[PDB]
């Protein structure tokens, strides 16, 4: 109203790994991981894996962070999205808006946070696929919101 705002860049993983980081080099966009379009993000199973982009959020400001994930088959772990920044503060908080992921059906999950007056480092969206079983992990429509 009139227009909401996004902050993750290629949240649809449509543009491929355009905007996304892969650390573990485990990351692909293809067919088989779209929950919406043509494309999502697979991370491979057998060890822990995971991507990012930083995100220049605004200070004093309520965002929404969704996203849509499963398992291709039971996990021992989980697949976690994370907005995570330190703030200014004398223990040089670091603060983690945590959606975990488990299950082997397409799952939404959400969680409102307002940011701080300050930052004491850039946020960065996280996916990180802390399992270590053979499941393969599909994530498409990773969004961040301010309302
Ligand atoms: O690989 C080369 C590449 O590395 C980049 O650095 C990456 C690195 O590769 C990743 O391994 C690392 O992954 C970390 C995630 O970013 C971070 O979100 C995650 O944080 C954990 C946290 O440690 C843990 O305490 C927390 O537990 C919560 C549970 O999830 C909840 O259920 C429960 O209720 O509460 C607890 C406590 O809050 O979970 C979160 C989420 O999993 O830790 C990951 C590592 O274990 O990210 C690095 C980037 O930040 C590097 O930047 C590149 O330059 C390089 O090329
Ligand atoms: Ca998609």
């Amino acid at each position: 109203g009139a227009h909401m705002v996004n902050m993750v860049s290629n949240p649809g993983f449509e543009d491929g790994l355009d905007s996304w980081q892969d650390w573990q080099q485990d990351m692909s966009a293809v067919p088989e991981a779209a929950h919406n379009g043509a494309l999502g993000l697979k991370i491979g199973g057998g060890k822990a894996a995971g991507g990012g982009q930083d995100i220049p959020l605004k200070p004093n400001t309520t965002y929404i962070l969704g996203a849509w994930a499963k398992f291709d088959s039971k996990p021992a772990g989980t697949f976690d999205v994370v907005v995570q920044y330190h703030l200014k503060d004398a223990n040089n908080t670091y603060v983690q808006h945590i959606l975990n992921f488990n299950e082997t059906d397409w799952t939404y999950k959400q969680l409102l946070f307002t940011t701080p007056d300050v930052f004491g480092s850039t946020p960065q969206l996280a996916l990180w696929k802390g399992d270590t079983s053979k499941a393969n992990l599909y994530v498409d429509d990773v969004y961040l919101v301010e309302v």
